[PDB]
């Protein structure tokens, strides 16, 4: 009896300009993330679609429940079968591009007025299941990354500990070989193996240094570094930004 | 194109319209509605074999 009616496009990159920021920050960190503006639109339209979706948010709307007992569940499906979802580039098919993407969005209803007020209701529960999970995929990206970041590093230290006790052990030998061969002062080439240029003396002072060094990272810069940006990781958070999924070419009419 | 193709943007304009607003109640909306339908826009490319 009386029809509501929007029409959808893919959003614009004027609504994107909070979620850049955040991206931004990510990015610095090494973590380089979007959500495409169009991956957002597929997602709104294909939840819009979602039927279970819709009797929830039915259910829920206490606009809806004034208008008695498991014929709820009946009228439920019933209304449900009065949402539909267009594209408005199907009918009139391919050879004939379509300049942009677009979508018509309507409910059918006993009055005008009940029409719209529950097109709007839907469209904006739904628009928010897409924001929420939108940011939490981005969080999940972040977690990942962390997860990798953090455990790599231990990986690295555990790492270079071992390379550095190899090369402890070689360092012992080239004192040996140094003393030998009576090089005390530095030589004025080297064994490949064991090198000994340097002469026991300045040798015996590099192994007291080598055995003494206890946190890989402090003659490792890159190492610093890691650290750094893994403690940066964890204190980045992702906060609750607010955007809309789609641009209105007709925002939900009163028929 | 995009922007002149869209109803709402249409609507907006007539009605923040001092020309459109000589020519009462709510019966304003219907009028809207109703000038809006006249607007069109037409790629010249379309109407002729691709």
């Amino acid at each position: 009896k009386w029809t509501s009616a929007a029409v959808v496009t893919p959003p614009e990159p004027v609504q994107w300009q909070e979620l850049e920021k955040t991206f931004t920050k990510l990015r610095v960190l090494d973590l380089d993330i979007k959500i495409d503006r169009t991956e957002a639109f597929n997602l709104f339209i294909k939840k819009f679609q979602s039927v279970s979706l819709l009797e929830e948010y039915l259910r829920s709307s206490p606009y809806v429940m004034d208008q008695d007992e498991l014929d709820l569940h009946r009228a439920i499906v019933a209304l449900s079968e009065k949402m539909k979802a267009v594209d408005d580039n199907a009918s009139k098919k391919k050879d004939e591009p379509s300049l942009y993407t677009s979508w018509t969005l309507s409910f059918t209803a006993p009055t005008s007025e009940e029409a719209q007020t529950v097109l709007s209701g839907y469209i904006d529960y739904i628009s928010a299941l897409v924001v929420k999970e939108s940011i939490e995929n981005v969080r999940n990206k972040l977690e990942i990354k962390t997860q990798f970041e953090k455990e790599k590093l231990a990986q690295d230290r555990i790492k270079m500990k071992n390379q550095l006790d190899a090369n402890i052990q070689r360092l012992n030998y080239s004192l040996d070989i140094a003393n030998a061969a009576g090089i005390k002062k530095p030589v004025y080439k080297d064994d490949p193996d064991f090198s000994i240029s340097l002469g026991a003396d300045g040798i015996e002072r590099k192994l007291e240094i080598e055995k003494a060094v206890t946190d890989v990272a402090e003659l490792n810069g890159e190492l610093r570094n890691r650290q750094y940006l893994v403690e940066q990781l964890t204190k980045a958070n992702i906060n609750d930004v607010n955007f809309t999924p789609f641009k209105y070419q007709l925002s939900p009419s009163l028929p």
